[PDB]
């Protein structure tokens, strides 16, 4: 968890711009959180680019994991390992707004987060999912209160969420 250069936006929320896997692969931090879906298919965006850093040893384990346990709920979250990139990595389901799951969902899916008391994440539900990367960090803001170090790869969108936030 020795993270650096990020900017701290609450008592308990930090922004940088960067790449989600190098940072998890520079700091190592007890959990990374990946952007998942309910069947833990690692196919694109974040979810797709931590499984390539693992040469896909995050995929193999998570076919693993559902045909044991079934599919997630929209909301939920599992606790499974980090490979090469963290200890453990929390795969957090937020709704796809684009496909008519509800944004309240959302806050559930921030509510997994309280579960560790340090976590590496990206913001929830933003790209393929549809929902604005600005209120996704709203709702993060609102409801974690562990201490959540947020990487953000896109420069533009980073700079509009600092000068939105502060
Ligand atoms: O943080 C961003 O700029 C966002 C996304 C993203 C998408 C793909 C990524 N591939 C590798 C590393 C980081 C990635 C990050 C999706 C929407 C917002």
């Amino acid at each position: 968890n020795s993270f650096s250069g990020y900017l701290k936006l609450t008592d308990n929320v930090y922004i940088k711009n960067a790449d989600i896997v190098e940072e998890a692969k520079k700091v190592k931090p007890t959990v990374v959180v990946n952007a998942a879906n309910v069947y833990l298919k690692h196919g694109g965006g974040v979810a797709g680019a931590l499984n390539k850093a693992t040469n896909n040893a995050m995929q193999v384990e998570s076919d693993d994991y559902i045909a044991t346990n079934g599919p997630l709920k929209v909301g939920g979250s599992c606790v499974l390992s980090g490979h090469n990139l963290a200890k453990h990595c929390l795969h957090v389901v937020g709704p796809n707004v684009n496909k008519g799951e509800d944004i309240q969902l959302l806050k559930s899916a921030y509510e997994n987060f309280n579960q560790h008391e340090v976590l590496l994440a990206p913001l929830l539900s933003a790209g393929i999912f549809g929902a604005d990367p600005i209120h996704s960090l709203r709702v993060c803001v609102d409801t974690v209160r562990t201490n959540v170090y947020l990487a953000v790869f896109d420069k533009n969108l980073y700079d509009k969420l600092v000068s939105s936030f502060l």
